[PDB]
């Protein structure tokens, strides 16, 4: 299934509103702030936004940002992140 669970995408979709969405999006400029509470360097805000913003152009929808969320939650505990959107993380709209 989708790498994101149904508990993770109710945490991510208040996070991701916990930013004020627009129509569906967060700016860099709500995320970023979002992605360095979580103790990480900007390589991982770097990195898990890249594998975050399905589609890169500095914003993330409510989809794109649920992936931002458990890539970085995963990088304080303990699992890293890579830089290759896995195809068990994205959903099918990247198809
Ligand atoms: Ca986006």
């Amino acid at each position: 299934p989708w790498a994101v669970k149904p508990e993770d995408k109710a945490k991510y979709d208040a996070i991701f509103d916990s930013l004020s969405p627009v129509n569906g999006f967060l700016s860099g400029d709500k995320v970023k702030p979002v992605l360095l509470n979580s103790k990480l360097p900007v390589d991982i805000l770097g990195r898990v936004w890249e594998l975050s913003d399905i589609d890169h152009d500095g914003m993330l929808d409510r989809d794109e940002f649920a992936v931002a969320m458990f890539l970085v939650y995963c990088a304080l505990e303990k699992e890293p992140v890579p830089m290759s959107l896995p195809p068990a993380l994205v959903p099918p709209s990247k198809r």
